């Protein structure tokens, strides 16, 4: 009927059409933050605890006294590699849970557990 191929069934029937519809459905504007299970992790693996906490500004005091009590400490984030010392911390990154507290004069270390080249022979 045709020349070579016009619209055969067995050829490219493996696409993924998931263009669903969504645009805000349960957005809440309560003043106090809702209790959410946040996961906090120390620099490499010294301390790892994840509990539900609800705090706006005082929430920062937790990351500090949680491991060590200090009056002034630099808050850094290995997620992107940036240093912060004000409430802008969680506001400088997308919604996520990351916490690190150390003294100044310290850079980020190499931390990756994906598929480096450590394995290849067998």
């Amino acid at each position: 009927m045709e020349y070579l191929s016009a619209l055969n069934p067995s050829d490219l029937l493996r696409s993924v059409s998931n263009i669903s519809s969504e645009f805000g459905r349960r957005v809440w504007t309560s003043a106090p933050p809702p209790q959410r299970p946040f996961r906090v992790c120390d620099h490499k693996r010294t301390i790892r605890k994840g509990l539900t906490a609800a705090t706006r500004q005082e929430l920062l005091a937790k990351a500090l006294e949680t491991l060590l009590l200090n009056g002034v400490l630099t808050l850094v984030l290995e997620e992107d590699g940036t240093a912060v010392d004000s409430e802008d911390f969680f506001q400088l990154l997308e919604d996520d849970t990351c916490l690190m507290v150390l003294q100044s004069g310290q850079s980020w270390s190499p931390t990756r557990s994906g598929v480096l080249h450590h394995h290849h022979h067998h």
